[PDB]
Order: C-alpha cells, then structure tokens, then sequence
C-alpha cells in the first residue's frame, strides 16, 4: 500500500503549486497543468492533441521557458524526496531498521557446515572502501544537501498521528518556508564547475550525512554482532574508509593539474580540521571526569592531572587550532614554517583519544567511553586527517609518452617503439637502479611536465593522503612497471598501491595474462608486498561489446585473476568501476554483489559510487546507515556462500550469447553508416559537451558517461540493452529456452544479468524516444529510429518470456512502483527538453547567438530528467 | 489523569537507578532505598523506624555522603524535567498552546462596551521587559541547559506512539547516556561565583532558549491577533526586552565593582557578536535573490548590484567581525583604536536587514522575508547590540556618604547632615550649574570612589546598555536627585531613567508624598520627560511588617501613584520586584497581574524574575512562549477588564488585618527574645553565608533571599505566612467572616492574597520543621518551635474556612498534583541536609576543620531543596 507516499507527494506539490501561486503567477501554474494534460493525451493516441502540444510549446515564449523548466523541475524534486523520506520511514520500506543486518547473520548461524569460527573471522575481516564520483550534472552553484535533510525532518515529524494541531500549523509553516526557499533561490552555474567545486560537493556530502552515517552503521552492526552471534567487534576495528576521486581523476581532464590535485590535498585537511574541531569542543566540555588510570594519569602527570581527560582534549584541540591556521595560509598561497604540533597522520589523532576511552572503561565509565568519543575514534579511522584519501588516475598512453620523451632526450632510444620485452628490460633495469633517471633541471613538454609533477604531489603529499595509482587504459605488464618507475624517479619513501583498469572486451580478455606475466616477475612480487588490486571496467567494455559479451567477459576474467592470485598468495581487490548491476544500490546490489565468482569479495568491496546516486545511495545519514548495512551483509554472504560454479553448457551459451550480441551491438554503434549523425540528431550529446555540466573541458572518442548520459536524455536506453535480447531470442530459437530459464533460476550471474535489463527496459519509453525523432531527426533517418524501437519491444518479450512473467521487474514492486511514479513526473521535463534542443540547434543553425534563457532552461531539463531517471547503466 | 507523568519519572529513575548500579554501587542504591522507606515510615507514626533512620544517617561515613546526597538530588532532578516536559506537552498541560492568547483574545472581542479601536490601542501599546537576575543556589561550575534541552527532546520523540522499536532502542541509548552524563559529569563550586560568572548564566538562558522563544512568541501572538482580531502588528513593533541585574546590582555586594560591570558590559557586546553572526551567515547563503527595488538597488548601486540582499549581509558579516574582534582585546586588557565600522547601536543592526525585508515584501518574495529575516529584525530589537541591557543599582546610603564626603572636601558643608529642604537646595541649585563640581584630580574614600567610578562606566557607555538606575533605601525626594546629580558630574549625554525603590513599610507608606513633591519641583518634571517608573519592595517590606502589611502597604502605594501620575501627566511604570504573587508564574501570576489597582500596566510590564525559577519559566524555548503569552493576555485584559475598586469595608478590614498581622509578625521575629537563637538553630542560616552560593561576599541585617531562602529549607516557610491567619481569624471571631468570604469571592486582590497563602501552606512540612528542631535545637527552644508550629495548623483552617474549601489550592489541581510528586521526592534530602547541618556544626563546635565532603553534600541538598520548592516567597 504505497497511500502514503501518494498523499506526502500530493501534499508537497500543492504547497509547492502555492508558493509559484504567490511567486509569480497562475499564468506559469496554467502553462505547466496544459503541458502535463496535453503530453498524457498526445500518449494515449489523441493525435488532435499532439498537434495542439507541439503548438502549445512553439508559442512558449523565453521569458516563459525558464520558470516552466524550473517548475516542472521542482514538482519532479518533490517526488523523489516524498520517495526517499518513505524508504527509510518505519511504515513504509523500512531501509534502515536493523533487521538487514540481522536477517543475514541469523542466515548464517543457523547453516550447518558453516563453523561459528568461520563466520567470526569473515566478520573480522569485512573491509568496504567507498570512493565517491562526481556528479556529471550538478547545476547549481552551491549544493542543496543540507536543505534536503530538513525538509526530510518536516516529514518525519508531520508522520506522528496525535500531533497537535498548533505543532502540525508550526511544521506547515516551515516546510512552506522551505519549498518558497527553492523555488526562489535559484543558483544556476553560468560557468563550467571547477574540480575544487566539485571536491567541495563531496565536503558537503561528507559533513551532512556520512560524518553522522557511518558511526551510526557502525553501531547498528555492533548491537546485532551481539545479538545474534554473541561478541562485538573490538574498538581499533573500522571496517569502512571514504575516498574520492574529485581533484584525482585527470583521466581525459586537462583542468585536473598538479596544482589543483595539490590544492584539493590541502583543503581535505583544512575541512577534517574544520569537523574534528567540533568534535573536540564537545568532548572537552563534557569529559569532566577526574577518575584516570595510572597510565593516563602517567600520560598528563600533575598540570593537567585533576582534569585528565579534558587535559588531552585541550591539547588536541590546540594542535588541531595550530594546523587548521597552517592550511589557510598555504591555501592562500602562503609558505610559512610548519607549527609544533602540525597534524599529519591519523595516528596523532587517534592515540590521545583512546586514552581517554581506555581509562574510562578502566574506570567504571563506559557509557561515556561508548557515546561521543566511540563516534570520534571511529570518524578519526573512517575519514582521519585527510578527511577523505582521493585516488589519482592518468591514461596510461600519457606514462608512455612522458617516459618517450624522457628517453629520447637522454640519447638512450625512444620507449614508445620499443617492443614490450625491451620496456619491461628498460623498466626492471632502472627500478633497479640506484643512479637517478629524471634530469636534474629539464625542459619537457606540458603534457610530460603535468605527468611528472603529479607524481611529485604524490610524493610530496603525507603518507595515507592517497589511496591508489590507477591506469586507465592498461593493456600490458609495462603499463604498471611505467608508474612504478616514475613513482621512484619523484622520490617515494612507501609502497604506492597501482591498478590497472582493464576497460575493453580484449584487455579484460588479456587481463589475467597481463597479471601472471607480472606476478612472475621477482621484482614486483616482492614490491606489492602480497597485495594487487585490479579494477574492471564494465562501463567502458559496454561501450566496446555490447553489455552482455561486457558482462561474459568481466565474469571470467574476474575468475581468473582470483585464482591467479590465490596460487600465487597474492591477497587481490577488485575496483569495481561505475554502473552495472554493483552500482544498482539496495536489494539488487546485495544480489548483484552476491553472484560475482566465487572469491571475489574475499578482498572487500572497493567501489565506485556514481556521482548522479549519492543523493540516493548517501543523501541522508539514515540512507548511509541503509546502504552500508546493506553491503555489509553482502560481503559476509558473499564470503561464506558462494556462488555455484556454472554448468558447462551455460559457460557455452554465454560464449555464443556474448559473440551474438557484440556482434548485432557493434552492428548498428560501429558499422551502421546512419548511426552517427542519427545519434548526433536524437539525442542531446553535443549539447551535453557544450554546456557548463561537467569539469571536463567543453562513438569511440566519446567516453562511457557521455554515452550513456545521452541516450537516457533521449529515452531510449540504447547503451544498457542493445543485443542482448537480440541473442538471447535466437538461443531460443535453437530449443535452448529451457536452458536459459534454468540458468536464470540457477545461476545468479545469469538472473542478475537478465534482471538489469528489466529495469532499464523499466525506464525507457519508446513514445518520448519517437516524440525527439518526430521534433529533432530528419526524415531519412526516422527508419533507423523506428527499427532500434522495434528492436526494444522485441527484447522485452523474450526477456519477458525466459523470466515467466508479464510485467517487468515483478520481484521488486517498491522499486517498480517508484520507477513508475517518477516515469510520470519525469514525463513533462522530456517533453520540453525537445522544443529546448530544437529552439537552441536552429539558433546556431541560423549562425546566431545563445540565447541564456533557452540554455538555462534546457540545463535544468538535463539535471531534472537524470534526476528522475538515476541509474541507466 | 497524570499517568504519563507518573510513568515518565519511573521510567528516567529506572535508568537513573540503573546507571547508579553500573557507576559504582548497589551499596549507594541500597543507601538510597532505605533513607526513603525509614523516611516515609518515621512520618507515618512508626518511633522504632525514628531511631532507626537516626542510627542509619549517623553511621553514614563521609565518603557515602555525596553520592547519597547527589543520588537524592538527581531522582529531583528528574522528576522536574518529567513535570515540566509534561508541561507543554500538547497530551498534558499544553502550555505553550497559541489557544491562551486566543482565549483571552476572545473573551475581549465579544464584550460589549468595548469598542474595537479601544482593544486595537491596547495591543499597539503592549509592553514587557523582563529583568533576570541570578541563581541564588546555582552549584556547579557550568551552566547546564543545553543538556536539559536534550533530555527534554529525547522524551518528546519517545512520546510517539508507533515508533519503530529500532528508533525506540536508538532514543533509549541517547537517553541513558545523557543521564550517566549527569551522574559522572560533576562540577561543584569550590569558590563563590563571581558576577561575570552570573553574568554568563544569564548568556546560556539567552542562547539556549529566548534566542528561539522570543521570535516564536512573536509569530504565535502574530497568528493569534489576525485570526481573532483580523489585523497583525507592524514589523517594527517588538513590544519584548530582556535586561539583567548581574554584574549591574550592587547593592550590598562588595565584588560587582565598577571594573567588573565595565567588563560584563563588554562580555555582552561579545556574545551579542556571536550570535548576531550565526544569524547573518544563515541569511548571507540563503538571500540568493537578485530582483530588488529601485531603493534597494540604489543602497548598493553596481559592485554587489547583481546580488543585492547578498551584498548588504556580507557588509554586516564583516561589520560585525570587526567589532567582535574589537571586544576580544578589550576584553583582554588591550586598548586600540576602534575599528572602522564598529557596532554600538542596533540602528546600526537594524537598518540594514529592514532593507532587504521591505523589497523582499516589494518583490514578490513576501515568504522568504517573514521567516529567518523576521526573526532575526525582531532580535534586533529584543536583544539588540548589548544582547541584554543591564541595570545598575546601588543603596542610596552610598550616594549620600559619596555627596558628604565631596562637599567636606570642597568647604561647602557636610550634605549628610542637612535637613531635606537644604539638600534639595543644594542639589537643585548645582543641578542647574554650568561650573563642575567634582575635582579634576580627588582623593576619596574607596566606597565613594566606587560611587564615583560606576557613574563613569555609565556615561562611559554607548547609550542603550543601561536600563536603568535603580535606588535601593529610597527614602525622600532628595534621593533621587542624588543620582541624578553626580550622573550630571559623571558627564551623561542622555536622560537616564532613575527609580526609587521603596521597600519598607514606611517607605512604601510615604512613596506618594515622595513622588509628589518630586512632581512638584519644575526641574525635575522637565527632566523626566514625561515618564517615571518606580519599583515596589514587596517582598523586603514583607520582610519588615510580614506579608499582609506588605501586600495591603503595595496596594495602596501603587494606587496613590498611579492616580497622582496621571493627574501629572506621567506615563507610570510600576518596577516590580521578587517573589509575591506577581513571580509565581503560570495561571497565578496571570491571576495577580490583574488582581493590582486600575492603572497598574499601564506604563506596561517590568519585573524581577527570581534568579531560581528561570528553569520554570523559560527553561525552554516553549516555556519562554508559554511565560510570554500568559503575560501577554494578563496585561490586555488588565488595560481593557480592571478590576473593581474595593468596598469601603473591605478596605477598613484590609486596615484592620494589616495592623494585627503586622503587630503579630513583629511580636516574633523582632519582639521575641528566643526567636534569633531559634532562628539560627533551626534554619540553615549561617550556612547559606558561609558556603560559596552566590557572588555576594561570605533580622534587620539579613536581606530578603537569605531569610525567605533559610526558612524554606528548614521547611516551615515561616516568612511567607507568619501572622496572616492569625489577623483573620480574629475578624472571624467578630463574626465578619461573611465580609471575609465576599472580599474572597469579588476583590481580585483578596482572592489572591489568599491564593498565596495557600500555596505557601502546600509546600511546608510540619512533620520536616519538627525534625530539625529534633536534630538541631536545644531543648529549651523545642516550645518555641511547636508554637510556631501550631500556628500554622490553626491558619490552614482559618484559610481552608474562608475559602470553602478542605484540601488547600484545590483550584488548581495540575500545581496541587505537582507540588505533590515535588514533596515526596525532596523528602530524603530535608531528611540529609539535618545530618549534614549537625556533622559540619560540631566540627566548628570542636574547633575543626571543614570538612569537604559534608559541605559539598551539604550544598547539592540546599540546590536540591531549592529547586524542588521553587517559589516560596
Ligand atoms: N536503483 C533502481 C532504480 C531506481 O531506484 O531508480 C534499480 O537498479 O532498479
Ligand atoms: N509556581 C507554583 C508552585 C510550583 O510550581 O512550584 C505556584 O505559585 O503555586
């Protein structure tokens, strides 16, 4: 009964209807109920009304497209938080409420053959590493995060049945105050966001909901430790890291220099400093307490030894007050001498606070030792001095030409034609070599300079500050020795954690032989100190082969590194990139995470979390707690029950559906000869690099998130179906059907995969799809439209048919129904979004002007439609 | 039905308890369970169960006192906040309900003879001042109640019914670490506070709970008059203003010294800085509005043209950071040229923010305007620059000796002997002087130099810190013109607002003479400017004739005033001091507002709030609405409804009453020979001097919060009743008891006196009175005691007759039930505090040492007791 979250939406928009009543008119309210009755009748066949829509919004005019796009925006945003508040509210679906963690661990303690020392140290072993992303269409210029939280707070508390009705009179006006406050307070970026920018988002995401979130987790997962299993996890033990790739990633992005990565450093530190302080104030008022062990009271000995524990908080405090002062004055652009007690690593944080906690207990106070201190010791391991360690990641075909360069102006030979026997001789001769390489005083290229100097930040940068080199674009045992041997050239006191990033069909294909060859070199055994970490990239190899031979190919390349790895005793981390069904969020993730070869989490889950699904996979602390809970339980699952191994004749139908639909995928993307300027014309793609969306600067060239992004405009979807069915309705053809049902109810590979693509066939909408050929492409094209849509309602037949149902996605009807509830508000944004395109591309077509009313519009149209849409890939 | 209540302290004491029994005893619990049962069982007749608790508090060892003591005090504690969350508890008492100013609203509305304008001029005439003053028995070392907040909030939530019993688990576990908070965070004073130290609890009472509780108040009474009346006041009419007396008063206290009231007055300035910030920042993020008016966009005009609301925060943020940092040296001993845009007055706060309000009102933007804005517009104006004026008060003995001393000096004569007609002379003639008069460079006594000093910092001082300067012991016209005298010599630019404080029946008796000739005399009317405010002593004058005298003495006086006044021209404002009927708080002060002669509000509402009933009255933000809104329907009503005027009998057994009860009250405590013996005997006197309570420096002499404060710990409350029954069942037995019952039934001012008394009566406790004489007195006084005693169960009658009634305040069954609960939980500590006062008393006897342990146990049952009775006086 889904009542609730129908009347809270309804609600909400009628106060939201009011407040654009009082704003600025009924003329706008007018125009937005028109377009919606005028778009659901187009729809339901009325083509006397489709005439009169397409009128309706020629006549618009620019001063009216702005506050229509906001509106219809505004009425969308409402949705998902009535949406949102209802996931984690009690009556309703419930997110956060502890029994997720129970459910799982009762599961395996009352599971024979599963000994309760087995289970305990899967427990003690958990370890999960989110990196957040950034958010490809963020459009405002400062974020809404905390606002968010409070108009979830009104609904909480409107929720209790007896409230008076003074206090009920006293939330409406707030919660008016708050929905007048958005439709007023308009920020719109007019200029590309900057990587610091998008590094503060992630400081906001931090601060309003993970800093609160994670010790909240970690309580929730300790009392049901107890509960079921009978101990708790000891206090040194934090299961959970945060770390970004904001100010690291300068795959593809020029503006992500040295400086800024530099930059980005500093700042982390400053924030950590800035939430620490407020942490500590507390912690010194409130620990009064005079009773101190020998040991602490060792630790003070007389001054402060009749107020220990406040003693230690005071001088914390001081030598956090003392670095914070350092940081803004190198943020400046300062140099000046670093203070006394400058705060490096998180071991200068720790050590004073488990002090206290340890007397405490010692003492007869741990209920004091367990409140706020716990939470700070955990947030000092969980996020540290740093606040949050970024990731840095460089193409590995820019190591190759520094290196190139480098060794041609050495008059050693050029790197970049030697073949790979020769680079992994130059490689593993200089790693070895105690001379130095790098000239003393150089001249490069920008390019080779940028390459050079974020190695020095690296190496400049405190121990623990970055989690991890990756390369993108791996393809050969050099690409990984390269980084290595830079790394030593810019002076490295520590081993830095380097991974490729297979991103293709063939390089996750070479994958494993990629790493055997490495792991057979001594040298780099004995440099990785029994510790790889390799990242797959199934959003890139999509975009190569289709999603299903992307799929295949992951599946059995992740088998075979974790067996590699386990001869050699080599302890390996999958990176799990962007998407998928691992980046889907709540029930499908914990079973997506579950049917990875076995193995395959015996390392942890290090993820990449999408930057459009923070707000819902960590838009609140109650989400937080909702999605690491939900992972934890999939860790232990997955750890203590694996996976069957696949039957031979599935690995054979797998082979055979992978060939089938990379073949039909690279049809149409790489051989059709319309594709492209089809493309180009259906959906909004060029426009998405022209805008102010990302940081990057403004169908192989492009990169996965553009491709993606603009099909999910358009609405049909292309990049996370394509062909798919189209295999899968030929292996029923052959007999097989029967096969793939059994393989979809036995092998959770199989149904996870067949899953996904019900979601996505969920979302798409073939009527909006026809609407932007019918407005946007040119008649010559419309063929090639109407057969990619036809393609579509073929494959949800099939999928349909080896699924045994008729719906879609029927084993999840929370899901299915808010899919269906934002389809409808989403609606109206896509049908404005085409008369935006059209008005803006005749405009440039008539060599003129961009006109800001109509990019602003269409800018908020984008954010609106992937807000609406989340996860399509 | 008090089930709730009753339910919520078993509940905080069970976890209470159960935080005891982890902390460190079951010994301590087990201490505590017995004094109770041995307790309740000695006062239900049991004897043997009298030696036992005898034996059982003697054989206490020092190191169980403290802990017994605190254990007592924090059930205490507990049971307060379960009755005041009870409170304003919309499923309680309901008191912060917006239908109290409603009601009175209404009944004013449909009253014929009461025309709509004439209801309009009232409420565009309100006015409120509420002076704090400090905590007589304030023990810790902190101010606690942001922690009370917190408990408060946590019972709120838990009061939820269908609360998921994960939130419940989740409440509980804040719970529990909030109270174990309480039980290990102990700070107790070692040293009396010092002014500043009050000064800073006056600060918490403002962040904590009138910062929110004002503006709150203000919308509620906003919504109230347009819905009944159909009209809102204007933006700029904020008719509230707190002003404190700490670090401002004086009077008899050595340690508030010119030095500290300039330091408090800069401390204020801080803190107003402090908070002002917060506000700004809030508003400088969410003003992002850029449409503004031609006004307002001339008053930035290009620069900050294109965010205009933002520009003319980010000037004020600046503006205020300069003047804060200004006060930090300052208030560090620095001196240094003030900063150019320096804060001195709120015109300087003001401005500014009423600018952005009118073109957000002009603008369409009409609800962003009216919530933070206007909040932020009404503090201005509530709180202001100096946060919270102060008011200066000082004996008019002191001025006396300051004005001999300097005309000895000069040759002139010696003022301290003149008749009155010479000093009015001479201060009227030097009044009038263009030549000075104090000497450049002087040589005085330290008291007169203090004198002298303090007016400096007053004119020192930017105008509007200071209310006013009262004149404790005024007792002729010359008095007054005192202070005016060496104000004018201290160099003021402005007129200062001078009081007389009549507190004495004499005094109280010759005020209208006194304020007559004051009238009288030109100068003094011009320099008034039309307006004068006295303040009214009752309860000192109760303290010199006993409080009928007292009362019927008040009455008169501001009667006489009132009606000179308003022949004069003055605009009246009655001061109202301590205690009485008028500070009981609730439905009863309501009650007493309007039971004081025509007129009486007319100059508005200004008032002492008792230092120990701040918890009880504005505690909390709610309470604060509560406390405001009551008063607020009490002076309407009272402006437009005044009572009666008295029957000329009741005023002649008003005459009659006063006499016998004044001459009864004296036969005891000044007459009696063994009544100080007793006195010190009995009541915890001498201690309450000794220990470091409050910041005055450790019958005649006594002042009114030490003897009033004395006699309710001892339990007997003798101060507040002494000899009214005795007087009234005299006229009974002249058989005018009929006249009794209908002064009762129609004089506001009757019913209320005797409203009073009963109150006094339901708190005392012949039972406790006795067992201290037991504990404590010499045998030979024991006859005394029972007397004293016996009177008072013979006045309970006489009450309980004239009031037709056989319980005792039985119109008011919420205060009747929760003096109840009070009574039996501060039972164990009147039970202590007699073995405390009997171990610290025979180790002075025995020429010893203080011990620590039974002066701190000592001091957390005076606390105790105190804020289990609240107002006693
Ligand atoms: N995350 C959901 C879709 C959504 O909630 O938008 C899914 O993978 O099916
Ligand atoms: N203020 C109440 C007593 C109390 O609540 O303690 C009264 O004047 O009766």
């Amino acid at each position: 009964q889904y009542s609730a979250l129908r009347s809270n939406v309804s609600m909400l928009g009628k106060v939201l209807g009011e407040t654009i009543k009082d704003a600025l008119g009924e003329h706008i309210l007018e125009r937005v109920e028109t377009i919606r009755k005028l778009s659901k009748s187009s729809r339901a066949g009325n083509d006397a009304n489709r005439q009169e829509l397409l009128t309706t919004l020629q006549n618009l005019s620019n001063d009216e497209l702005l506050p229509v796009a906001r509106a219809f925006s505004q009425f969308l945003n409402l949705a998902n938080t009535a949406e949102q508040y209802h996931s984690i509210s009690p009556k309703g679906e419930a997110a956060s409420n502890p029994e997720v963690i129970a459910r799982t661990l009762r599961k395996l303690k009352n599971q024979p053959e599963l000994s309760e020392d087995t289970i305990k140290k899967a427990v003690e072993s958990l370890s999960l590493e989110l990196v957040l992303t950034a958010h490809p269409t963020e459009i405002t210029r400062r974020t809404l995060i905390h606002k968010m939280v409070e108009v979830n707070a009104c609904l909480k508390q409107l929720d209790n049945k007896d409230i008076a009705d003074y206090e009920h009179n006293q939330l409406m006006r707030r919660l008016r105050q708050l929905i007048a406050q958005s439709w007023h307070t308009d920020e719109i970026r007019k200029l590309r966001p900057s990587p610091v920018d998008e590094a503060k988002w992630g400081f906001a995401v931090v601060e309003n909901s993970l800093w609160q979130g994670v010790p909240n987790y970690l309580r929730e997962l300790n009392e049901q430790l107890e509960e079921n299993l009978g101990y708790k996890l000891p206090v040194e033990f934090v299961p959970v890291r945060f770390t970004s790739w904001m100010g690291g990633d300068r795959d593809g992005n020029p503006n992500v220099t040295a400086d800024i990565t530099r930059h980005v450093l500093l700042l982390s530190r400053w924030k950590a400093t800035d939430l620490f302080l407020k942490d500590i104030q507390v912690l010194v008022s409130e620990l009064s307490m005079v009773e101190a062990t020998p040991e602490l009271l060792a630790l003070v000995g007389e001054e402060g030894a009749a107020e220990p524990y406040r003693y230690l908080m005071k001088n914390l405090r001081s030598r956090l007050m003392a670095t914070q002062a350092w940081l803004e004055a190198r943020l400046k652009g300062e140099e000046l001498p670093k203070p006394e007690g400058l705060l490096t690593q998180n071991e200068e944080l720790w050590e004073p606070l488990y002090a206290c906690y340890q007397s405490l207990q010692a003492c007869g106070m741990g209920i004091i030792a367990n409140g706020d201190l716990l939470d700070t010791l955990r947030r000092v391991k969980c996020f540290g001095v740093p606040l949050v360690r970024i990731d840095i990641r460089q193409e590995s075909t820019r190591h190759t030409e520094a290196l190139g360069e480098l060794t041609r102006y050495l008059g050693i030979g050029d790197y970049e034609s030697w073949s790979e026997a020769d680079k992994q001789a130059f490689l593993i001769r200089e790693l070895n070599s105690k001379r130095p390489l790098l000239p003393r005083n150089w001249q490069p290229s920008a390019e080779t300079r940028e390459v050079l100097d974020t190695c020095q930040v690296i190496a400049e940068a405190p121990q623990g500050s970055i989690a991890a080199y990756v390369i993108s674009m791996a393809k050969t045992p050099s690409d990984v020795l390269a980084v290595h041997l830079l790394l030593k050239e810019a002076g490295i006191g520590f081993a830095m954690p380097v991974a490729p990033l297979f991103e293709t069909l063939d390089d996750l294909n070479n994958a494993n032989d990629v790493m055997t060859q490495l792991l057979n070199i001594d040298w780099y055994r004995g440099l990785i100190q029994g510790k790889q970490m390799v990242m797959i990239g199934y959003s890139d190899s999509a975009k190569d082969a289709g999603v299903m031979a992307a799929s295949w190919a992951q599946y059995q390349a992740q088998d075979a590194l974790i067996k590699t790895c386990e001869k050699a005793g080599i302890e390996l981390t999958l990176f799990h990139g962007r998407g998928g069904s691992i980046g889907r969020g709540g029930a499908p993730a914990h079973a997506a995470l579950l049917s990875q070869p076995p193995g395959s989490l015996k390392g942890g889950l290090r993820v990449t979390e999408q930057g459009e699904m923070i707000r819902f996979k960590y838009g609140l602390p109650e989400i937080t707690v909702s999605s690491l809970s939900l992972y934890t339980g999939a860790i232990l699952e997955a750890n203590l029950l694996p996976p069957p191994e696949p039957k031979e004749s599935w690995r054979r139908i797998m082979d055979e559906l992978s060939v089938i639909s990379c073949d039909v995928y690279r049809g149409y993307v790489r051989e059709n000869k319309d594709f492209v300027p089809y493309f180009r014309s259906a959906t909004p793609e060029q426009e998405l690099g022209k805008l102010p969306l990302g940081s990057r600067p403004a169908v192989e060239s492009l990169r996965a998130i553009p491709w993606i992004f603009a099909w999910t405009q358009n609405r049909l979807m292309l990049p996370a179906w394509l062909g798919a069915g189209t295999a899968l309705q030929k292996v029923v053809e052959d007999g097989k059907q029967s096969e793939l049902e059994a393989m979809c109810r036995d092998w959770p590979f199989f149904s996870t995969r067949l899953g996904m693509l019900e979601m996505v066939f969920a979302k798409a909408d073939l009527w909006l799809a026809e609407y932007y050929d019918q407005r946007l492409v040119d008649k010559a094209l419309w063929p090639l439209g109407k057969e990619l849509r036809n393609l579509q309602e073929e494959d949800i037949k099939v999928v349909l048919a080896i699924a045994n149902d008729s719906h879609l996605m029927a084993d999840l009807p929370w899901i299915a129904e808010s899919i269906q509830l934002r389809n409808i508000y989403t609606d109206p944004l896509n049908v404005l979004q085409a008369e935006l395109l059209h008005r803006s591309r005749q405009a440039e077509k008539e060599g003129q002007e961009p006109d800001p009313r109509v990019e602003q519009a269409l800018m908020v149209t984008i954010a609106g439609i992937a807000a609406g849409m989340r996860n399509t890939g």
